[PDB]
């Protein structure tokens, strides 16, 4: 554990791990974890916790106080000297392992663990000749010595080189009863393009003891009794002449805006961000929220549009941060403002092969990275390898490098146009990809740094830019998009059932860990909205866990659509192996932007009235239509009625057994392969005698889907050329569907031989 600001606080754990996806209320984390008084077994009882989740490796937890680290005892937070355990008997926090068992509750400890603080951040206050590195310390702190060395701790620049430091006198302290800083001072100058070329400039803690002397010996509280600190590393940014008074600006939103200040900051009373925040052009700022401390600013603003860029205002006592006990010091404007760059918004499913992404500006790709660029509207895989990775479960993109490099960290992709976004005269602000392999619940998308060439990375040959061919690149996101799923098709089958495919496993789950096995008639009208006056009563999932089907209260008709509701609480994403957890929370399917319209596939019967006729009743009309952007029209002429194609595209009989289709009759003089009746409820078949003809056990079916389509509504003079069609199937001879339907023999003629005898 370790406690990295003067309210933020993080725990390891050994393994992958998992919690409630919904995320955990104030009420929950005071439940998982607690804090003792040093030297006591019995745990605080007041809340001590305000916020909490589980960081995307799946093993750091972050967590925060309901007030800042004192120096003595407090009775409601964290004082120095706590330990952290693990709450007996609690249900929250579990492993991951792929097998159904293997799941087991994190367990306390024997012993309780000791807190530790660490270093929160380091900005360089002077940088002409020797330069001077101030850092904010998360508590009260103590220096064991003063004579600070290199192999105690560093400032290294871009990864290739370390600077030189005195021998005494080259750190010092300055802390009161609420707060510390720390100095380092240097021997040798730092040069402006220090801070921008490849990975700038970091401070390094190589070593810390408690009675070492090339080791750092710093130590929580007053004195020496408290915990020692911990070795890590911190960025270094430059406010002395300002070229880091803000690092970076990026958009997660169409009306959001993150910027990202280099330290930790103070608001000065009755003043909001409104007040020490600037725009060019100028941009309304209504909202804001701020994070456990303030180093990390969300805006909403009225628009985003590309050539943005940010600073602060000029009014002083308006933004502070701290450089001595009890001191604080103003930020300054920038010569030139920081550049806003782009980031992605969300993502969800299509199928389970493809995947879309949502931007908030118009993009598009590039021949190039020259200002003679011209647009592209696809790359293959190679070069689209080159801007974007997805990601399984917990795994994450690094600095200057890639999970990609070892290839089972990622999903493939597929072998040629891989990336798609665009066109060749504009841009747009919808993202598709195609992968090698199927969606497994869990994956993400994200960008990484050879797009832009940052942190010491090589740009790419082909990049994706907001606006023209010069203006900003794509940066990574703080954290792995979500991709989130949502039903696929809902076809409707007979009369009360409908069925929607799922893009992955699932099943319900009910509100405190079961999965539902009765789901009771007043649970399953709440699963999903429908049209206004119709009530859903039964439902239920497939064996192969890939469909839900809704017995409907009353009989269905045409023109009802099917979405999911919002606020749901039962449906979630699901398989009883497969994927690591339960209900803890989270999963839970969400509405799609448009409520989904449900095609057709049932049909009500089917006689046999020849060796090469046959009827097949229909349960709503129908008429016949093209493939083309507005299907066109009814059948054409008694002659060169609708091809053998366009009939094989709608309709067809199969063998018992085997799912050859049998070949109908050539169009000619009085010979049409199919005729749709005027009143548009049954449709005829004549066979082909020189092939094949009706045998017992036979069975109709939806066609292939080459040149025709049937769409049906409500009533022959509602049908029109957008209305609900009826699916079709993968191939000329194909594994069957849902819609196959057995024929019943019957009569060909009769005639009498003599007065009784027929």
């Amino acid at each position: 554990a370790t406690l990295t600001g003067p309210k933020s606080l993080q725990v390891t754990l050994p393994v992958a791990a998992s919690v409630p996806s919904s995320g955990l209320s104030p009420a929950d984390c005071n439940n998982i974890f607690q804090l003792y008084a040093t030297g006591t077994t019995t745990p605080k009882t007041a809340a001590v916790f305000s916020a909490c989740y589980l960081g995307a490796d799946k093993q750091t937890f972050y967590l925060t106080l309901a007030a800042a680290a004192a120096s003595t005892t407090n009775a409601n937070t964290y004082a120095v000297k706590d330990l952290i355990n693990i709450k007996a008997g609690q249900s929250l926090l579990k492993a991951d392992s792929a097998t159904a068992a293997n799941r087991l509750a994190f367990a306390p400890l024997p012993d309780a663990l000791l807190i530790r603080p660490a270093i929160t951040s380091a900005v360089a206050t002077t940088i002409a000749s020797a330069a001077v590195i101030k850092m904010q310390l998360p508590l009260t702190s103590n220096l064991g010595t003063v004579n600070c060395a290199t192999t105690g701790i560093k400032v290294r620049v871009d990864d290739a080189t370390d600077k030189t430091q005195a021998n005494t006198g080259a750190c010092s302290i300055s802390s009161d009863a609420n707060g510390a800083v720390l100095t380092l001072t240097l021997n040798q100058a730092l040069g402006a393009s220090d801070f921008t070329t490849g990975k700038g400039v970091s401070v390094v803690v190589v070593a810390t003891s408690s009675a070492d002397a090339t080791k750092l010996q710093l130590f929580g509280g007053s004195d020496n009794t408290g915990p020692l600190y911990v070795t890590g590393s911190i960025p270094v940014y430059d406010v002395v002449t300002p070229g880091q008074s803000i690092v970076s600006a990026k958009a997660i939103a169409s009306n959001q805006v993150e910027i990202k200040l280099p330290a930790p900051s103070t608001i000065t009373t009755g003043n909001t961000c409104a007040n020490f925040l600037a725009f060019t052009p100028t941009r309304t700022i209504s909202s804001c929220v701020y994070d456990a401390e303030t180093q990390l600013v969300t805006a909403t603003v009225d628009q985003f549009a590309a050539g943005d860029a940010v600073n602060i205002a000029g009014a002083p006592n308006l933004l502070k941060y701290a450089t001595a006990a009890a001191t604080l010091t103003d930020y300054a404007a920038l010569a030139a403002a920081a550049t806003v760059s782009p980031a992605l918004v969300s993502a969800y499913t299509v199928d389970s092969t493809t995947i879309a992404v949502v931007l908030p500006a118009t993009s598009s790709f590039y021949s190039g990275a020259t200002n003679s660029a011209t647009k592209v509207a696809s790359l293959t895989d190679v070069e689209c390898a080159d801007v974007l990775t997805v990601l399984l479960a917990g795994k994450t993109n690094s600095a200057g490098v890639s999970a990609c490099a070892t290839p089972s960290n990622c999903r493939t992709l597929f072998s040629g146009a891989a990336c798609l976004l665009g066109t060749t005269s504009a841009g747009d602000t919808l993202l598709t990809i195609k992968l090698g392999a199927s969606y497994a619940a869990g994956d993400a998308v994200d960008v990484w740094d050879k797009n832009a060439g940052l942190n010491g990375a090589t740009a790419a040959a082909k990049p994706l830019r907001v606006g023209t061919n010069v203006q900003a690149l794509y940066v990574p996101r703080r954290m792995p998009v979500v991709i989130e799923p949502r039903i696929v098709s809902a076809s409707a089958t007979g009369a009360r059932t409908i069925a929607v495919t799922l893009p992955v496993t699932s099943q319900l789950i009910d509100s405190t860990g079961t999965v539902i096995s009765a789901p009771t008639q007043q649970q399953c009208a709440s699963l999903v909205a429908l049209p206004a006056g119709k009530s859903v009563a039964s439902c239920a999932i497939s064996s192969d866990f890939l469909t839900l089907t809704l017995t409907l209260a009353a009989d269905f008709a045409p023109g009802d659509t099917v979405n999911i509701a919002s606020g749901q609480t039962l449906l979630r994403a699901w398989k009883s192996d497969v994927g690591p957890g339960y209900e803890l929370s989270g999963p839970l399917y969400t509405p799609s932007a448009s409520a989904v319209t449900v095609t057709l596939s049932f049909f009500v019967s089917a006689t046999s009235t020849a060796a090469n006729t046959i009827v097949v009743t229909l349960p709503f009309p129908v008429k016949m239509y093209d493939l083309a952007a507005s299907p066109a029209e009814i059948l054409a002429a008694d002659g060169a009625t609708p091809t053998k194609d366009n009939c094989d595209s709608v309709i067809r009989v199969i063998p018992s057994g085997s799912t050859i289709a049998r070949t109908l009759v050539a169009p000619g003089a009085g010979v049409a392969p199919c005729v749709l009746s005027g009143s548009g409820t049954t449709i005829t078949l004549t066979l082909d005698t020189t092939v094949s003809s009706y045998a017992t056990g036979d069975r109709i079916d939806v066609g292939f889907g080459n040149s025709a389509n049937l769409r049906g509504a409500a009533t022959a003079a509602a049908v029109a050329n957008t209305s609900p069609k009826y699916t079709t199937v993968a191939t000329l001879n194909a594994a069957a569907s849902a819609a196959v339907v057995t024929i019943g023999p019957s009569i060909v003629s009769a005639a009498a031989a003599s007065p009784t005898q027929v």
